[PDB]
């Protein structure tokens, strides 16, 4: 209704950024809106089934459907529709309309939740995504912890999926999100909330970076924190973002590194029993680092440090961390 305030109340926002230029220093960002859409992912809206709620944030859920004809033009398959709440205002709906668009710039990538499809006329907006059967990973890696020292006890069933967890597991989920975030960078495309609570898994225990804002309220979750105007995911931020409160590729980068040591500590939470407050930031901009998991090779471990450098230049690349992997695979 009318107010007399004119800041708008919070709604959806686009997640992922795209760069224009980095003048500095400072970064300046696409506007997404002046992105392209093809109607070629147009999809009829009655040809989709709503099934169960893979998550729910206050702007609108994630839901598992079955579509017929999307991809094999007379085949079924399941996937996951992305919805606002019906009666969303146009500027909200605006915003899954740029995120239609930054998905169909960036293109298709095996390590990312791809999109397949979209509902943009007839009524509601739909956009219509890789549904992955396993669900996220951090959840994969506590239900499967187990098992990573334990031959004989049966690995958590999860799906159709009732194998153990091992080293090979964790190197290959390493190597995955290295390809699917270089893939990004290479797109000049910022995640800003890289962590496993956001990476997906599905068939073949191939791993997906998701956009997951959506599928969430991060107000139920103690892994985002209020900081200043924002509640952030600050355990998984770069000291330097943290302060001049932006984001960027070697941000992403600092993201990567934290991510490799919860996957390496089997889900644990970083910098467990640490209160998040003002002392905590102070640590991290004065050098203070967690310590290899015990199950990180020391390979990995040092990846990890060079992720977390206090310099961000001297912080590797994707593309270089990818590189890296690859080389222990080849001497493997």
């Amino acid at each position: 209704g009318p107010t007399y305030k004119y800041l708008q109340k919070p709604m959806y926002e686009v997640q992922w950024k795209v760069v224009e230029e980095i003048n500095g220093n400072n970064y300046v960002y696409i506007d997404p809106t002046q992105l392209p859409y093809d109607h070629k992912w147009e999809f009829p809206r009655n040809r989709l089934s709503f099934g169960k709620t893979l998550g729910a944030g206050a702007f609108g859920k994630v839901v598992e459907a079955t579509a017929y004809g999307l991809i094999k033009s007379d085949a079924a398959m399941t996937v996951a529709v992305k919805m606002l709440k019906p009666s969303a205002h146009l500027t909200e709906r605006e915003a899954l309309m740029s995120e239609l668009k930054v998905l169909s710039y960036l293109g298709n990538h095996m390590n990312i939740v791809n999109l397949l499809g979209a509902c943009t006329i007839g009524g509601p907006t739909l956009v219509i995504t890789e549904y992955c059967c396993y669900g996220d990973l951090l959840n994969f890696l506590r239900r499967k912890r187990d098992s990573f020292i334990c031959s004989k006890t049966s690995p958590a069933i999860m799906e159709d999926d009732e194998l153990a967890l091992d080293l090979e597991d964790l190197l290959s989920f390493s190597y995955q999100v290295a390809k699917g975030m270089a893939f990004l960078a290479s797109k000049n495309c910022i995640h800003r909330d890289l962590a496993a609570r956001n990476i997906l898994l599905t068939h073949g225990r191939i791993t997906k970076i998701c956009d997951f804002g959506l599928a969430r309220d991060i107000k139920n979750d103690s892994n985002y924190v209020v900081k200043g105007n924002a509640r952030l995911p600050v355990k998984w931020m770069a000291p330097e973002s943290i302060f001049n409160c932006v984001y960027t590729f070697e941000s992403d980068v600092w993201s990567y590194g934290i991510f490799l040591w919860e996957l390496f500590s089997l889900g644990s939470s970083p910098y467990p029993g640490m209160p998040v407050d003002s002392k905590f930031y102070k640590m991290i901009k004065e050098g203070f680092r967690m310590l290899s998991p015990e199950h990180a090779p020391a390979e990995m471990y040092d990846i990890m440090k060079t992720c977390w450098d206090a310099d961000p230049l001297k912080r590797p690349t994707f593309k270089q961390i990818v590189q890296l992997i690859e080389k222990q695979i080849s001497e493997s």
